[PDB]
C-alpha cells in the first residue's frame, strides 16, 4: 500500500484541522448550560445529545492526517477518562488550547523543543499547585459528601456508597446490579476481581459501559493456552443446552478459537466471553486455583493429563454475576463453598509464615485479599424502570468520582481550579525565551474550561474569568446559578485525579504534536 | 506486462526523490532526542512512534522509481542490521548524504566511475581508521560493561550476558526465555543451534522479533525432500492430537506440501514450521542424525526402506522450545537422553583419531562442539508482566551489542566515530579530480549522523560538530545530556561491527545509484 | 533601505538589505509571540540609536593614503 508522506509544516497544519474539528464539535457541550450538537443515526431520527463523549466518539474525518489529528486527541482524553472517571471532554478543550497556540508558535519560527519543555514546567507546576489547593476526601462523613455531590444533590446514594467502602474498605470491589424492589440494598458477597480484559470488543452485551455482563454463567478454569475450537466442542455443547452463558480464564485465546467464540456471540448461538488469567508463571497457579475454589470449578491443568475434551458442566465453576471491561474482570457471588473457600485461606494463611521474602509476602497477601475480602454489590431500588436504571446510572457516576476523590482530594469544579493554579503560577519561567512562550501558551490555555463553560452559558468569558482569577482557593463561578462563591462549599467540586489527568493528558498530546515532523498514512 | 522504462537522468532523479522521502521520515528520529513520527493504522488510533526502522518499516511511494529509490535504499539498511544488530537508520541517514550529493556531481557533468571510486576509497580509508579507533571488548568485565551499557545502566543484564558468554564460550548459543519467577535464572542445557531459517515467512507467530517461536514441539527428522502432505498425514494426525506444535527438519520442503503447512498455520489448525536440514552432501546424514540424538528422535532416512507414512510420534524427537529466524534455528533442552548424547561425542571424539586431513577435522570439532556444547538459556525475571517482556526485550538487544562487541570492539556511539575518522582522512586524494569529489561527497556523508542527532535535539549542527571534530580519540558531543567527554566513559557506544556495517552498506546502494543508467518496472 | 542606503553613501546596500531582513524576521517572530510591536519597535530604535554613538566610538579616521586605498579596494 503506497502511503502519502506529510511533512513538518503541511504535517501539522493538516494534525491542527484534524484536532479543531474535534475540538469544535465537542466543547460546546462542556458546561451545565452546554449546547446540543445533533448527531445523525442510520436509521430512524437523529439523536440530539449535550453529551461530549458521544460527540467525540462519533468524530472521523475525510482528510486522513486531519483525522490522524482528532483521533489522536480522542485517543488521550479518552485515557485521561480511563484514569479518572472523567474530564474526556475537558481533556480535549485543554488539548484544543495548548495545540492551537503552541503549534502557532513553531510555525511562526520558534524552537519546538523549548516550546514543549516550557508547557511541561508550567503544567509540572500546576500539577503540585493542584496538590495544594487539593482538599482531603478521607473520612465516612467526606465520602458521602462528595458521592451526594457526584450524585446530583442525592443523598443516599451519597451514603451508600460511604456504607459500602464502610464494608468492603476504600480499595474493596464494589458493583452494583439491577435493584428488586424499592428499596436499596447493600451486600457483601463471596466473589473476587482481577485486573484482564476481554480478549475482542465484540464480546461487549452493553455497549454505554463498553462492558460484558453475563448472567448466572458456567466458568471455565483451563490453565493452557487455548488454540483450536475443538477441544471446546463438549464443553460448549453442555453449555449451550443448559441454556446459560460461559466465562473462559484460560492462559490465553488464541486466534482460531477466539474469532470463533467471536463469531459465536455475533450471531448469538451461544453467549460467551473469554479472558486471560491473572497473573503469569508460577503464581499464575495458585491464582487460577483460587478462583477455582471460589466457585467451586475444577482447574484443567495439562499438566495432569487433562484435555477440555474431557470436562462436563461438573468441572465448570459457577457465579452469579461477572463483568468484564477493557481491562478488568470481577466475579460477583461465587457458589463454592465455604467450607472449601476458608479451607483455602487457611492454607495460604500458612505460606505466610513460611515466607522468607518480602515479595513473596505482599503477593501472598494480595491473595488472601482478593479470596476472604469480598465483593461488595449495591442493588439500586426505585419506583419505575426509568427512573431505576437512570439511578442505577448515576450511582455508578457517583462511586467512580468517590473512587477518585479518596485517592487524591477534590477542588473548584468549575474549571475553577485550573484558572486558580495557572494565576499562581505567573510568574513562571525558563531559560529560552521560546521555552518562556511554551509556559504562557500553557498557562493560558489553563483557562480554557471555564472560558468555555461560561461561553456556552452564554455569558461573557473574559469577564467572568477576571473575577474568578480575583479571589482565592475555591472562589470560582457557578456557571449554573450564575453565582460566585465557593465552589466547593456551593457543590461544583472535580476529583483532583480528574482535573490532574485531564490537563497531564492534554499536555502529552500537545507535546506530541508540537514535535511531529512527518505523518505517514494510506492513499485517498 | 508492458514497461515504463526511463534512462540515465530521468531514472537517477526519480531514484533520488524515492530515496530522500525515506530518509526524511526516517532520519527526523535519530538521537536520544528525535522527533515523532505519526503512522496511520487501519481500524483505531494512529501509531506515534521515534523509531526509525518502524518508520521504514511503512516507507512505500506512488511513483513507481522514486518508489524503487526508497526501496533499494530501505534493502540494504535492513542487511545492515541483519549483520550487525543495528544502525538500519544510520545506515539510511547515511545512504542518502552520499545519494545525495554524488547524484548531483553526476548531474553537474562528472564521472560515475570515478566518483564511485573516491567514495570507496574513503570508505575503505575510514573502515581502518574505525578499527584503530576501536577499544577492543574481550574480558568479562568488559562483556558485562557493554551488555550494561546497551541494556540502558542496568548493571543485572550485563551479568548476565557477562555469565552466559562464560559458560558456553563467547561463541555458545545463547537464548532467552520469558521468566516464571521475579528471579532472572541462567541455565545451561542440552541443545543446539544450525545456519538454516524458516522456509516461509507466514510460519512466523511473534512478528515483532520476526521469528517463530514453539513450545514444547515434536521434532521430525527427515532425511529426504518432502513434496507431498500425503506422506505427511499420519504423523501431522498424532501431532494434532497430542495438541503440540511440529518442526520439520528434513532436506528440503517444496511446493505443494510447504504452501499446504503454511495455509495450515496460516487458520491455525495445526501450528506448524519446516526448516532445511544443516550442511549438505555426505557431512548433512551425519549432522542430522547429531539432532536425533540431541532430541531422542529416530531419523527417517529413505535410504533404509522408511516412509513417513509409517512414522508415529515415537519416531519424533521433542525439545522444550525451538526459536527459528530468517537464517537460524536453536533447539532448546532436548529430551534425548545423556546415555546417548554422551555416547554420541565419545563415538565423534573418535572420529577426528581417524582424520587424515585438516578439513575433515574442523567439520568434526565443530559437530562435537554444538553437541556437548550446548545452549544456555537466560530466563528473564521481573515484577510485572509489562516490565518483563520490555526487560527480556532489553536483554535480547544487549545480547545483540555484546556479541557485536566482542567480534570487532566498540567506538564513540554519538556519529562521534565517523565525524572522528573523517576527520583524520581529510587529505586523501585519488586521481581524477573526480575522484577527489567522490572522496569528499563520501567524507562529508560521514557527518551526517552527528549532524542530524543534534538537529533533533534542536542544537546547533555546526557548532557542535566543529567542536567534537577539534578533539581527538573518542570525544563527542553526548546530546542526551549535552555534555562533551569520552564518548565511551559517558556510556554512548557502538559496536565497531555496527558502525562500518552502517557504512559500508550506504555506500554500496550509492555506489550502485550513481552507476545506474536505466530502470525497468510496470505500467501505472 | 537598500536604496536609501545608496543616495547616502553608494555603497552598503546589501549590507542594509541583509540587516533589514534580519531585524525584520527576527521582529515578526516576536509580534506572533504576543508582544506588542509598538514597543519592539522602541526598542529596535533604542538599540540602534545606541549602536550609532558606538560606532561613532569606534571610528578612527581615514586620512593617509594607504587606508583611502584600503577602503577604495575593499569597496
Ligand atoms: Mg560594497
Amino acid at each position: 500500500a503506497a502511503k502519502d508522506v506529510k511533512f513538518g509544516n503541511d504535517a501539522r497544519v493538516k494534525m491542527l484541522r484534524g484536532v479543531n474539528v474535534l475540538a469544535d464539535a465537542v466543547k460546546v457541550t462542556l458546561g451545565p448550560k452546554g449546547r446540543n450538537v445533533v448527531l445523525d443515526k442510520s436509521f430512524g431520527a437523529p439523536t440530539i445529545t449535550k453529551d461530549g463523549v458521544s460527540v467525540a466518539r462519533e468524530i472521523e474525518l475525510e482528510d486522513k492526517f486531519e483525522n490522524m489529528g482528532a483521533q489522536m486527541v480522542k485517543e488521550v482524553a479518552s485515557k485521561a477518562n480511563d484514569a479518572a472517571g472523567d474530564g474526556t471532554t475537558t481533556a480535549t478543550v485543554l488539548a484544543q488550547a495548548i495545540i492551537t497556540e503552541g503549534l502557532k508558535a513553531v510555525a511562526a519560527g520558534m524552537n519546538p523543543m523549548d516550546l514543549k519543555r516550557g508547557i511541561d514546567k508550567a503544567v509540572t507546576a500546576a500539577v503540585e499547585e493542584l496538590k495544594a489547593l487539593s482538599v482531603p476526601c478521607s473520612d465516612s462523613k467526606a465520602i458521602a459528601q462528595v458521592g451526594t455531590i457526584s450524585a446530583n444533590s442525592d443523598e443516599t446514594v451519597g451514603k451508600l456508597i460511604a456504607e459500602a467502602m464502610d464494608k468492603v474498605g476504600k480499595e474493596g470491589v464494589i458493583t452494583v446490579e439491577d435493584g428488586t424492589g424499592l428499596q436499596d440494598e447493600l451486600d457483601v458477597v463471596e466473589g473476587m476481581q482481577f485486573d484482564r480484559g476481554y480478549l475482542s470488543p465484540y464480546f461487549i452485551n452493553k455497549p454505554e459501559t463498553g462492558a460484558v455482563e453475563l448472567e448466572s454463567p458456567f466458568i471455565l478454569l483451563a490453565d493452557k493456552k487455548i488454540s483450536n475450537i475443538r477441544e471446546m466442542l463438549p464443553v460448549l455443547e453442555a453449555v449451550a443446552k443448559a441454556g446459560k452463558p460461559l466465562l473462559i480464564i484460560a492462559e490465553d485465546v488464541e486466534g482460531e478459537a477466539l474469532a470463533t467464540l467471536v463469531v459465536n456471540t455475533m450471531r448469538g448461538i451461544v453467549k460467551v466471553a473469554a479472558v486471560k488469567a491473572p497473573g503469569f508463571g508460577d503464581r499464575r497457579k495458585a491464582m487460577l486455583q483460587d478462583i477455582a475454589t471460589l466457585t467451586g470449578g475444577t482447574v484443567i491443568s495439562e499438566e495432569i493429563g487433562m484435555e477440555l475434551e474431557k470436562a462436563t458442566l461438573e468441572d465448570l465453576g459457577q457465579a452469579k454475576r461477572v463483568v468484564i471491561n477493557k481491562d478488568t474482570t470481577t466475579i460477583i457471588d461465587g457458589v463454592g463453598e465455604e467450607a472449601a473457600i476458608q479451607g483455602r485461606v487457611a492454607q495460604i494463611r500458612q505460606q505466610i509464615e513460611e515466607a522468607t521474602s518480602d515479595y513473596d509476602r505482599e503477593k501472598l497477601q494480595e491473595r488472601v485479599a482478593k479470596l476472604a475480602g469480598g465483593v461488595a454489590v449495591i442493588k439500586v431500588g426505585a419506583a419505575t424502570e426509568v427512573e431505576m436504571k437512570e439511578k442505577k446510572a448515576r450511582v455508578e457516576d457517583a462511586l467512580h468520582a468517590t473512587r477518585a476523590a479518596v485517592e487524591e482530594g477534590v477542588v473548584a469544579g468549575g474549571g475553577v481550579a485550573l484558572i486558580r493554579v495557572a494565576s499562581k503560577l505567573a510568574d513562571l519561567r525558563g531559560q529560552n525565551e521560546d521555552q518562556n512562550v511554551g509556559i504562557k501558551v500553557a498557562l493560558r490555555a489553563m483557562e480554557a474550561p471555564l472560558r468555555q463553560i461560561v461561553l456556552n452559558c452564554g455569558e461573557e468569558p473574559s469577564v467572568v474569568a477576571n473575577t474568578v482569577k480575583g479571589g482565592d482557593g475555591n472562589y470560582g463561578y457557578n456557571a449554573a446559578t450564575e453565582e460566585y462563591g465557593n465552589m466547593i462549599d456551593m457543590g461544583i467540586l472535580d476529583p483532583t485525579k480528574v482535573t490532574r489527568s485531564a490537563l497531564q493528558y492534554a499536555a502529552s498530546v500537545a507535546g506530541l504534536m508540537i514535535t511531529t515532523e512527518c505523518m505517514v498514512t494510506d492513499l485517498p
